């Protein structure tokens, strides 16, 4: 909350980008970042770390759009070591030991909520604490910038255009260009005439105890618990008491779960996990109506 620094973070998977980031369950392969000194209105240099996936398979779309060379990827660290390297780098660059604070900042919701938390969960990686909070730069931009496009229309390109900057994708590779542009967006919003303050970030729920916010998951293995479905949705914020395993007419578990999220935003993110995996099993994710959750829990 009210950090000294932002860490602009941008992830690239072995598959789809943009609005479909994370929808295909492809692994993280490349992470870009840059720090922003808020009080001093300065940015640091661009960083990157390659992340070797368990499955060295890039979609043709990924290859065309990102131009990542698989050779260097095949020599790289996997997620656990890469995120430790990211954490150590940030802490050293910001001299965190003297007591200064930072918060992640991302282009929308999918980088932290749809990529990092579900992937870390599946690989039993313990994410560093900074991954449990972030500013969605699009939402911050909206609060800051009058006459801007609706939140559903915002992205880095729209945001740079609004502010009269040129997009650096004409000269920079995918990922790197977005982080460089986000850096310039942030400097603009914290300066005149906007003078934005970054206050309390969004949170990623880690504990576990209206129609448009509920999903029905189907296909849970007989051994599944409350806690397993919560982990399947790691990265999203389930409402308090908002996850229950369903029973059939005879009181046996029926392989379904009803999950109420805090927002239609998160419900939509959960729908994009349809046929993602719990172990080797597909978990189906459907819309549900709120009357059924009442009865359930």
């Amino acid at each position: 909350a009210s950090p000294d620094y932002l860490v602009v973070l941008f992830g690239i998977t072995a598959g789809a980008t943009g609005a479909k980031l994370g929808s295909d369950e492809k692994e993280l392969i490349l992470l870009f970042w840059k720090v922003v000194d808020l009080a001093n209105k300065k940015v640091g240099q661009l960083h990157e770390v390659l992340v070797r996936p368990d499955q060295l398979e890039l979609t043709e779309d990924c290859k065309e759009e990102t131009k990542i060379d698989v050779e260097s990827l095949s020599s790289a660290s996997q997620l656990d070591q890469a995120l430790r390297q990211f954490n150590q780098s940030v802490s050293n660059e910001l001299n965190i030991g003297v007591g200064t604070s930072f918060c992640l900042c991302t282009d929308g919701q999918l980088h932290v909520r749809q990529i990092l938390h579900p992937e870390a969960s599946k690989k039993n990686v313990l994410l560093p604490e900074c991954f449990y909070s972030f500013f969605d730069l699009r939402k911050e931009f909206k609060k800051c910038c009058p006459g801007s496009p609706d939140i559903d229309k915002l992205d880095v390109a729209t945001m740079t255009e609004y502010l009269n900057f040129e997009k650096s994708s004409s000269v920079s590779r995918y990922g790197a260009s977005q982080v460089e542009d986000m850096g310039n967006i942030i400097l603009a919003m914290i300066s005149e005439p906007y003078n934005h303050r970054f206050s309390d970030p969004e949170r990623v729920n880690y504990k576990f105890e209206d129609d448009n916010t509920v999903v029905r998951a189907r296909g849970l293995p007989w051994q599944s618990s409350d806690q397993d479905i919560a982990r399947f949705f790691k990265g999203l914020n389930i409402a308090k008491g908002g996850a229950a395993l369903c029973l059939n007419a005879q009181g046996r578990r029926n392989g379904e779960a009803l999950v109420r999220f805090v927002s239609e935003e998160h419900r939509d993110l959960a729908l994009q996990r349809h046929k993602h995996h719990m172990g080797t099993r597909y978990i189906e994710v459907y819309k549900a109506t709120g009357e059924d959750f009442l009865k359930i829990a």
